[PDB]
């Protein structure tokens, strides 16, 4: 994509064919969240969610022989038009994994004038880890990610046939 790119942040942009209110709500509910937010051939279980400033969202990504574990720390969401969260990779025990350092993502409106485009600034940790993702073309999997939640939106949305 023509997205902004910095040292160890990443930021993302993309155009949503739905209303500002449940293109914010997919971010800030979970009757949505675990509607859209998974990756290929795999599900995701919310165990319990709460998006608002000081707020915590725990879920988990149901993998074909995995069950991954993720804590999203919400410090500033406030109107359908700004949200912030923190990504810890989380542990049996629920807190997290403790290894690593936590993540941050604030998601702001922008580009709202028929239809909604929400900019992502993404900071992650330090040297590489950023870049390695775009080494890795993370551009395309979350606009892949993305095309799930405009279907979500949409509901009756289906165009994705067998990709070959």
């Amino acid at each position: 994509m023509t997205i902004e790119k910095k040292k160890n942040k990443i930021i993302f942009t993309r155009t949503f064919s739905a209303p500002i209110n449940k293109v914010f709500d997919a971010y800030t509910k979970r009757e949505l969240f675990e509607q859209w937010f998974h990756p290929q051939d795999a599900s995701v279980t919310v165990y319990d969610f709460n998006a608002t400033k000081g707020g915590s969202a725990f879920y988990a990504i149901q993998a074909p022989q995995m069950i991954s574990y993720t804590i999203a720390e919400y410090l500033q969401v406030d109107a359908p038009y700004y949200i912030e969260y923190l990504d810890y990779f989380a542990t049996s025990k629920g807190e997290k994994d403790t290894s690593m350092p936590g993540m941050h993502i604030t998601l702001n409106f922008e580009e709202v004038k028929g239809k909604t485009t929400v900019t992502s600034t993404s900071t992650f940790p330090t040297e590489s880890a950023a870049q390695q993702a775009i080494d890795m073309g993370v551009e395309t999997g979350m606009n892949s990610t993305l095309n799930q939640l405009e279907k979500l939106l949409n509901q009756k949305l289906e165009h994705h046939h067998h990709h070959h």
